[PDB]
């Protein structure tokens, strides 16, 4: 009713300990979300186009042109690691486990309040008006994860949190030659319009049922089951040159010291083993044969244009291309009590070793001469096209049938957790912004709505505007995240590297004395792995 | 609902008399608690140091650096005996009873009514605001017993009572070496900061589920089951000095009068028993053998600095020290119709017999010739260390393995009642602040907190505290403590001592023609009782 | 037979992830262990005086004589950390566990090989001789651990061990009066004998069944249950500064920054509370009452002589007093590839906070004038004795019925497991040595020795010692040690301290060049834990 509560407050992380060394760990977050009123109640299709600063030859990587659609619906997400994890909790996981399965979530909005504003300013209650709740079940809605904007919900359970404005990609077209700085003509820069044969306009009122809740009403989303494979949380170490048997050392140091050393005492072409360069007798650590490839070249900052414009190809893992980096405000890890519109960032660099140092390859002729001339070779500093800062490894792709790699790491808060499969014929191998991916069919997205509340001038006949009286609501968000994990097990006689408080990170867990508090990121995959 | 009630206000005191001599005493106290909102609504790291009075050489004991956590959360503490008994039922109790068990607790908050500000000032009804509610049961958040800065809830059950600010001790480093008026230097007084092995930052919302209630809705901690020892009612009076089997009178005075006295018609050298010195020949009152001891010596005064600081070693049982101070005020006995901020105190002198009295204790040489020389004894008059103020007395620790001590007594109303057992492998013996100690676990605290009420213009990425509605909330608490009595039977042709009132203390119970109250404070141990 | 093995080699750490939270910590240890003959087949009766040394006047603590069994027969002991974990599992047990219990104990000796020499020199089988094995599975022979003089088996699988020469305290008398440099005549120093009544001559033939095993039989001690209490692996931090209520901050900081404190605005002499001091008004955090006292003060380099000696008093938590020097040598830690008899030697510093610092502590008299003067104070910068490097710190005594203390850590790898509690009638509250402390019947010894092989020229009326064929064993030892562990759960948001591998320990657990190994100390108590 008016006064009676309809649900409860549970920010707890409960870790229920399974034998056979199974764990399971249901995370519970609350928050309680302000909303405001939508600027407009239309859906306005608008095109950015940023042509002043394109224009100028050279900056083709500022585009910043589409088409939207822009929504009078906010949206709840609650799709990253801080949401459900504090500091204490991400370290006894990524300490304790080895792996990590997405078993659940479930979501409810609960204890809504609706108040009205009147200019002082005076604040009431209405008891009869009503917030519109949408729940995208069938998953008809353009799906639209709110962690590469940093708009999810906050990562303090004390602090209250606002849902972000939702909003589409409406098709454009776009064409953007590109240019440097001393081209003579003005390079085509011209946004083309729109494609009959694409045009998509989505509504929440055509597509999903909406609930209008009162003040004594409760909405619940059940509880949606995942199917996944597993996150791990160990990284691997070996590359090629550190797979299988090594060589057999017949001289082995006496002295132990820093600078006595082992010597293979075999000639090079004289030594036993398989190759693939089956023309040259030496065997060597760089030409010996091994099972496959670990990782694979990528070329790096590439642009590759479309009927929308350019983009960066992703790159699987990184070494600084592959490495993400993330920018983000106060509610999600900056010091609460800085000033400025400046964003906090940092690179997250992954503790595995799948990628490559451009600077360390080269090219050679097949004749394998081997103290090797400069016609027969090409290094990474030589140019490619006439272009003194372009080299091979700039447009060099060895991804071949014989490469094996890594799924990407979770990232501690920011990061995302899960992400839909592409409705492609042929589907990508790995996503480069979640560790795991709902294959089939995963969560709904959970839309609100302030409902229209009309003055007694309202009629629909005027171009204007309507006249709405100025409301706002606050209500209590609850989910739980149930998850799967395998407890770690030790099998070398060395310790291994753990994460930990120590006097240089001690004030990142703390508040300052004025309230300030921040999130800074943890590493995810700590332990090492056998990898062959 | 809106308007009907949720609980029944009960403060009556029943005394259910089984038979075999026990009592059941079920106490109930409810309180009208107001409570406002937070000052802030962050958790802030707050260090106090007072280096203005300690760089004054010779101020050691008035240090009061520390760091803590201020908490947007209250307590809501009920651990004082005023809270539960009036000066009647503690007369009653402390005349016809010798024990006392603590048997069961419980706790419920109902009625709630939260209001808004506006500002003259309209008071308006916020009947959808919330009161948020927590109950540690499990005993995560550190204990923080009020009763020892005099914040518990009032003593009257006509008075409005508040919740105190909760509030905990953060790790810190502090090195504080002593000084007196006329040392030359400046000796070290230095904040040394936080160990990072020792950081504990805890979060309600973290840690225990929060209800929020409504207008219309009730929380009921069920009731917590005790399992102690009883409290004894009884003091004892004898030293060493009266345990056993006197000396034969030989002599018996025939004239009974003022002075006329009793003789042991034996030569000191020439009696029958068994002494402790074995090579000497007197058998006195002073040298006779006895069970055990009775009380024990301690240093007094005496000042224990560890990695946070000076500290005052506790005495277990007083003669003044071992006696405590209870400072209090307005709510908590002192005269409500007093004026200024210098609150009421008392010292407890306890009616056992188990201290010491340094006047009169000696030292003297193994050798034992008993008109005793002066470089063969050491007095409570001799200087140690060459200061004229500190004798042996000041050192002194005469705590061995055949000491026996009574518990501490009851103190009506400013004590506490129980008290939570060191989490230590090795338990201490007795507490000096509680007749009981819960030995494993022992009840929840009650935070109550007011939820956020935002106002219609709330960005998170502010640095600056958001705005709230004014709002605050007047709740009522009930509680139940129930305790198992014995009654006491007479064994003397004696009477024995008794509380009463008389012509002296009559208006210390009544009130004064403008209201005014006082509460003073009763002694609990009256009754004697043979100890061997 | 004679070819056929007896036993299994088994090395391995098993982790049985009970649920509850339980785990099963199954420790496996295996050695060969090489054990020579005894240099005589009699028992001796020794006394050690080493007169040359404490004839020199200051040199008390220098002292080492006592009476000594010395007896044929060789101990395996196994009561040590690293004979059963490696760093690896070391840092499993104290980053995921809490607590620690111990559940069960067994051995077998198996695979024995006897041979003979011959003098080049010829190593010869002896199918026929026999190796004497005892258990002392009573208790009969007095207790003596090995892990004190660092006399267990070695830490390393792949090292072949041997066991160390059995032998045991004879009684004796010895008084030495103390004396400094500058002393004028020759203080007493005197062995004075044996007193008839304490005289104690155990042998291993008359007390234990010996079986005698040869080349194809084994020896299996079933398996021994233990009894104990949980050894914590969390630390305590709060001291008494730290216990309860904080107290109020009337002033909080309004500019978060480093030097911006908060204040107590109430003057110290108009505060509420409780203290100890009944003659006082000031309430401060040096003065205020807490429950009870987290530690002890003991005079210490104090020594305390009896009819054998002098010996230095055993202090329980340390701060350098109280912290345990461990030395040892190649096979228990120290890089096996050192030169020299000079040991490795390190100070364990342990985490918890439970001593004192003399340097900080005073003692006033009861009047309380605060700013104290000179002969109302005894600093521990004030001679005690005339003696400038004696102050009352050194002959202080604040243990009473009110400290609180904690078990000792485990010590990684050189510590004791377990203790045999002591016969007497009134047992100590904890042991300095182990944290594990048997209380009734405790694991039986294990001796060995090679049984006597005679040449043809043998008379036993000969006074000379007998002529033997020079013989000695290799054997293989096999322990199963079974814990039970509780898995920690996180309840602060701030991480906590954990153990880990960095650039700094790295080549701490690797071996070098020329097989060099060590095995550097590991903490064990490192997360924290609330005490009250």
């Amino acid at each position: 009713g008016v006064g009676i509560s309809t649900g409860t407050f549970n920010n707890q992380t409960e870790f229920k300990f399974l034998e056979n060394g199974w764990v399971e760990i249901t995370a519970n977050s609350s928050r309680l979300v302000h909303l405001n009123m939508p600027e407009s109640e239309n859906y306005r299709r608008v095109v950015v186009n940023n042509m002043d600063k394109t224009a100028v030859n050279g900056n083709m990587a500022l585009d910043d042109i589409h088409a939207q659609i822009v929504t009078p619906w906010s949206l709840v997400d609650a799709n990253a690691w801080g949401v459900w994890f504090n500091p204490g909790d991400w370290q006894l996981i990524v300490n304790t486990m080895s792996e990590l399965h997405l078993v659940s979530f479930e979501q409810e909005i609960f204890n809504v309040v609706l108040k009205t504003v009147s200019e002082t300013k005076v604040y009431n209650n209405d008891l009869t008006a009503s917030l519109m709740v949408a729940l995208d079940s069938n998953n008809t809605m353009p799906f639209t994860p709110a962690a590469m904007r940093s708009e999810t919900l906050g990562f303090y359970p004390w602090k209250p949190t606002i849902p972000t404005p939702w909003r589409y990609y409406f098709q454009w077209d776009r064409t953007l030659i590109p240019s440097h700085t001393g081209t003579s003509g003005t390079p085509t820069n011209i946004y083309h319009g729109t494609d009959p044969d694409d045009v998509q306009f989505y509504t929440i009122e055509n597509s999903v049922p909406v609930h209008l809740l009162r003040t004594g009403d409760e909405f619940a989303t059940g509880t949606f089951f995942f199917d996944c494979k597993p996150c791990r949380l160990t990284h691997t170490w070996q590359t090629n040159r550190a797979l299988g048997l090594p060589p057999f050392l017949n001289s082995l140091p006496q002295s132990e010291g820093a600078t006595n050393f082992g010597d293979i005492g075999v000639q090079q072409d004289k030594r036993r083993g398989v190759t693939q360069m089956g023309n040259t007798n030496y065997i060597t650590e760089a030409t010996i044969m091994r099972p496959a490839e670990v990782g694979y070249s990528a070329p790096y900052y590439s642009f590759e244009a479309s009927t929308q414009g350019p983009f960066k190809t992703p790159i699987a893992a990184g070494r600084a291309d592959g490495n993400p980096r993330y920018a983000f405000g106060r509610q999600h890890g900056q010091k609460t009590t800085t000033t400025g519109e400046t964003p906090e960032r940092f690179t997250y660099i992954a503790h595995q070793d799948t990628g490559r140092y451009p600077e360390g390859d080269w090219i050679q002729n097949i004749n394998f001469n081997l103290p090797v001339t400069n016609d027969n070779v090409l290094l990474p500093t030589d140019p490619i096209g006439g272009k003194t800062g372009i080299n091979y490894t700039n447009i060099f792709n060895t991804y071949g049938p014989l490469t094996a790699l890594n799924n990407v790491p979770p990232v501690y808060p920011n990061g995302q957790i899960w992400d839909k499969e592409f409705d492609t014929d042929l589907k990508p191998r790995l996503h480069v912004n979640a560790p795991f991916v709902c294959q089939n069919n995963c969560p709904g997205q959970l839309f609100v709505k302030v409902a229209p509340n009309l003055t007694n001038e309202y009629d629909p006949d005027a171009s204007a505007n309507m006249s709405r009286i100025v409301t706002y609501s606050d209500f209590w968000w609850k989910g739980k995240l149930v998850f799967k994990a395998k407890l770690r097990a030790s099998h070398t006689w060395n310790p291994i590297q753990q994460m930990s408080i120590n006097v240089d990170n001690q004030f990142n867990y703390v508040p300052s004395n004025i309230g300030g508090m921040k999130i800074v990121y943890e590493k995810s995959q700590l332990a090492p792995r056998k990898l062959y």
